[PDB]
This record gives structure tokens, C-alpha cells and sequence, in this order.
């Protein structure tokens, strides 16, 4: 059999139908995301006893910045909206009551700050130097009178006092946005409006509220006057407290490595997370039950190279050994600080995940590339929890499976009827089916090389690959041999010469990495007539 691209002609989470009708919402959003559009989708409760926890879990697993997810109740009023911003890249879920909580905290933030404004107005104006005001207001903040810390960050405290106009604008952008979001929960769910606002919450079009720390974002690059007033010492402290946690966990790993030399090998050759955890708990109970805190023990054994983590966090703390260099941006000091912090916040794997609790989520704004936006939606589709049932149905309608059942899958991203993933292919292979990928286009995606990476993902997992065009095949083979879809990023001399000719040897081109594999040995040319 075969899966056609264009020549074409279930299922849903229990209690629901899809939005749009009869789709896999995570699959059908990929063409528009591939063209850089934010697209909402999700599931609908057909009844009123209907429990949303099944759909909500599919929404959590498949949301990305370009693919916000909604649950709609039976009356077609908005039940919950899930988003993911581009800084922390975490599912964020709103029902109407959690939106109210956010509006309320933004309100008590404003009154509790106005209160401290007056309070300090007398003594504050006795201080002439801005810096002395700062050192003073910073002392007050730490003294935490009337629990002001409950309602504002130190940066918010400082700004509201010393740059009150700027602070009031910043504050209003956040509150207006969440007022706007409240509206969307009354009446019928408005799809295109939910989309344009999501862009205003995720950071694609704007970022006015840091979900991670639930506070107002301060931009180390573009908040230029505030740069000298930014809490560099706090940040530097949290990084040092993170580094301390990382040393505890790493010394737990030493203890385990000592008492159970084989188990680090064993634990790290175990595929699934749920199986890794079972083994971690067995090691804990065998010889550390009375020694360590169990939840800390688990974090330590779950972490992926704490050495590398300790290193990356130390690297940022080192940039904080000189505040004035950062204020000055001493040869990229600040560019590098911002870049490395953004990388750390966006790491959702422990130890980073738990360490980043100590840190704010936002440091400077950034544009989401088409490539990254696509890849986050693509990964969400690879995670989709209903995708397994879909593939099962196809496999059922193929049984019996001889020891020579074949499946030919036609690929022309992103415009085919079904969106195939490497997991899909693997499931077929587990069912006894060999999978051939027929590639309709490759070189033509040179302006959107994330679709070329997607194609390598499938060609790598497939049993075999056919091309209609020799230039497609040889360029793909070259990318699978040198490790990047853009020859200008490779060691290949004509590639380097092309870089130098077009952007200069040193320019920092966008990367399209491809894990190297033997494309040549598993592919060939065919002719369309053989498919017809
Ligand atoms: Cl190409």
C-alpha cells in the first residue's frame, strides 16, 4: 500500500470533538505554521457532564507559540485557553478564574506600590543622588515592610519610584492584555481574536507580562535608562544559589556512582523516563532511604550532565563579576549574558527546570524565526497523545501483514493531506511494515530549510528513500553527509567559498543542523510512472 500526498479519500479525546471539525489539530496546523501564521485549534465538549481533562492533557502536550490550544464547552463559550511563550516555552493554561487571579495580582501590585511611594516620599526626596536613592530603596525593599515583596519585584519597586511614567505604561500594557483575555470567556468563542491576542502574550508580537515570575518584564538591552538601576546583584545571587543546588545534586550522583558503579551505566541505557524513575526508586530504597531526601535524590539521578549545567550557569555568573562591563556591553558582555540566560530559561529538562525557579523568565526581546516556530509546532505534533490511535487504525486496515508488507509514503512538505512523523514511521516498522519515503521536493525548500530538516527526520527513520530528481537526491545526500542543510555552514570548500562570497566568512548564518546518516546507501531515483 501507500500513503498519497494529494490523492486522498476519527479520533477524539473522550467527551469532545475537534476544532476544526474532524482533524488532528496538531497535524493540520503545520502548513499554516510553516508559512509563519499563529493558528488556534483544540477540542469541544459536546455535553455538559463532559470532563475536559482528556482534551486538556492533549492540549498541554501539543501547545506551542504558533499553535495555541482551546477547550470549548457545549454552548461554544470559551472554557480554557492554553499558550506557550517563546522565552520559557512552557504550556500556560487559563480558565476565567486564573485570569481573574492575574488581574487581581496586577491590581494589588499597583496599590501596594502607590502606598510605598507616598510612605517613602518624605525620606526619599531628602536623597539627591539617583544612586543613593537606589541603594536606599533597595535596602527598604530587602527590609520588606508591610510585605511589599509579595506584590512587586525589586526592579518593579525601583522603577515605580524613580521612573514612574515608564513603570505606569509597562504596568498598563500587561493589565490591558489580561482584561482583554477575560472578555474572550463571555459569549461565543472568537477564534481569530484569540489568535491575535495570543501573539501579544507569547512574545511573538509582544511580551508585557513574564508568566514565569508573574511580574513585569525588564529588557536589559532596550530599557536603556533602567539599565543602571537593574537588580544585577539579585540575579547574580540567584545564579550562585542555583550553582549551590547543582553541587548538592552532583554530590548525590557521586554517592550513587560509588555505591552502585554499574547503575549509572544501567540507568543511562534505559530508554523511557517512566522506567528510569522505577530504577531510581529501587536504588534509593536499597541504599539511600535514610541518607537523602527522596525528591532531591530523584532530581539528581534524573539530571542530564550536571557538569555541563554547572558550567553554563557559572559562565553567566562570571559575566556578573563586573556590573559596569554589562552596563557598557564591554565587547558583547551584555549580548552574551542575555543570549546565555535565554538559553538556560528555555531548557525545560532538569536540573535547569528546577534551577530556573530562582530566576526571572525574561531578559530581552527576541524574534521567533520561522524555523524555530515551525520546529516547536512540529515537536508538539510528535508529542500528540492521540497520534498513536490514528496510526493504529491505519495498521488495522492493513492486516494481515505478510513478512513483505510495504508502505510507500509520498512527501512534499508542508502541503500533503497527512503529516507524517518519525514516530509514525517507527510504529509501522514495529508492526512488521517496511516504510519507503518518496520525496517529491527537496531542493525547492532551500528558502525554508526547516522543511528540509523535517525531511531528513523522515528519511533517517525510513527503511528506504526514493527521489524523482537527481538534484534533490544529491543535495539531500550532501546535507546528510556534512551535517547542515545549508552548504555555507559546512566544511565543504565550495560551501565556504559561497559563504564568503555572500555574507563573509565570519557572518553568523542561521544553522540547519542534520544529524549525519547514510542517505546515499538507502536511496535511489525512480520514475513517476512506476508510482502510477
Ligand atoms: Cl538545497
Amino acid at each position: 500500500m501507500s500513503i498519497p500526498c494529494k490523492w486522498l479519500k476519527i479520533p477524539f479525546p473522550t467527551g469532545t470533538t475537534s476544532i476544526p471539525e474532524e482533524t488532528i489539530p496538531s497535524a493540520i496546523v503545520l502548513q499554516p505554521v510553516a508559512n509563519e501564521n499563529t493558528v488556534i485549534s483544540g477540542y469541544k465538549l459536546k455535553d455538559t457532564v463532559s470532563s475536559p481533562e482528556k482534551a486538556q492533557e492533549v492540549n498541554n502536550k501539543t501547545v506551542s507559540p504558533r499553535t495555541p490550544k482551546i477547550i470549548v464547552k457545549h454552548d461554544n463559550s470559551l472554557q480554557s485557553l492554553t499558550i506557550m511563550d517563546i522565552y520559557s516555552q512552557k504550556p500556560i493554561q487559563f480558565d476565567e478564574s486564573k485570569v481573574d487571579e492575574i488581574i487581581h495580582s496586577l491590581e494589588t501590585k499597583k496599590v501596594n506600590l502607590e502606598k510605598a511611594i507616598e510612605d517613602n516620599n518624605a525620606e526619599l526626596s531628602k536623597i539627591k543622588k539617583q544612586k543613593s536613592k537606589l541603594a536606599y530603596l533597595t535596602r527598604l525593599y530587602k527590609e520588606n515592610k508591610e510585605n511589599i515583596q509579595d506584590y512587586c519585584t525589586l526592579n518593579e519597586y525601583i522603577e515605580a519610584h524613580l521612573f514612574n511614567p515608564k513603570f505606569l505604561s509597562r504596568h498598563e500594557k500587561a493589565l490591558n492584555n489580561f482584561k482583554a483575555l477575560k472578555s474572550q470567556f463571555t459569549g461565543p468563542v472568537n477564534l481569530k481574536e484569540l489568535e491575535k491576542l495570543t501573539d501579544k502574550l507569547t512574545g511573538i508580537k509582544e511580551y508585557s507580562y513574564d508568566f514565569h515570575s508573574n511580574s513585569l518584564p525588564y529588557d536589559l538591552e532596550h530599557d536603556k535608562s533602567f539599565r543602571n538601576f537593574y537588580d544585577f546583584d539579585g540575579l547574580k545571587e540567584s545564579i550562585e544559589s542555583i550553582i549551590k543546588e547543582l553541587e548538592v545534586l552532583n554530590s548525590i550522583r557521586q554517592a550513587v556512582s560509588d555505591k552502585y558503579p554499574n547503575s549509572f551505566k544501567a540507568l543511562n541505557e534505559t530508554e523511557e523516563h517512566d522506567d528510569k524513575l522505577k530504577f531510581i526508586n529501587i536504588i534509593f530504597n536499597d541504599g539511600f532511604s535514610t541518607t537523602y531526601d527522596q525528591q532531591t535524590f530523584i532530581k539528581a539521578l534524573s539530571a542530564l550532565d550536571i557538569e555541563k549545567a554547572i558550567d553554563a550557569y557559572t559562565n553567566v555568573k562570571n559575566k556578573l563579576e563586573n556590573t559596569q562591563d554589562i552596563i557598557a556591553n564591554k565587547e558583547g558582555c551584555r549580548n552574551k549574558l542575555i543570549s546565555e540566560l535565554q538559553t538556560l530559561i528555555a531548557n525545560k529538562q532538569e536540573p535547569y527546570l528546577s534551577a530556573n525557579e530562582k530566576l526571572g523568565g525574561f531578559y530581552s526581546k527576541r524574534k521567533l524565526s520561522a524555523s524555530e516556530g515551525f520546529h516547536l509546532a512540529y515537536q508538539a505534533n510528535r508529542r500528540d497523545p492521540i497520534k498513536p490511535e490514528v496510526i493504529e487504525n491505519i495498521i488495522t486496515k492493513m492486516k494481515p501483514i505478510d513478512e513483505d508488507t510495504h508502505l510507500d509514503i509520498h512527501i512534499r512538505p508542508p502541503d500533503c493531506g497527512v503529516f507524517i512523523t518519525p514516530e509514525d514511521i517507527k510504529k509501522f516498522q514495529e508492526a512488521g511494515i517496511k516504510v519507503n519515503i518518496t520525496i517529491h521536493e527537496y531542493k525547492q525548500n532551500y528558502t525554508r530549510r526547516y522543511l528540509q530538516q523535517y525531511t531528513h527526520d523522515l528519511m533517517r527513520q525510513a527503511n528506504s528513500v526514493q527521489f524523482f530528481n537527481a538534484e534533490d537526491r544529491e543535495n539531500a545526500i550532501i546535507a546528510a553527509t556534512y551535517g547542515d542543510c545549508d552548504k555555507r555552514n559546512t566544511t565543504e570548500p565550495t560551501g565556504v567559498a559561497k559563504k564568503i562570497r555572500e555574507v563573509g566568512e565570519d557572518f553568523d548564518l542561521d544553522k540547519y543542523p542534520v544529524q549525519k546518516y547514510d542517505l546515499k546507501g538507502k536511496s535511489g531515483l525512480t520514475v513517476a510512472s512506476q508510482k502510477l
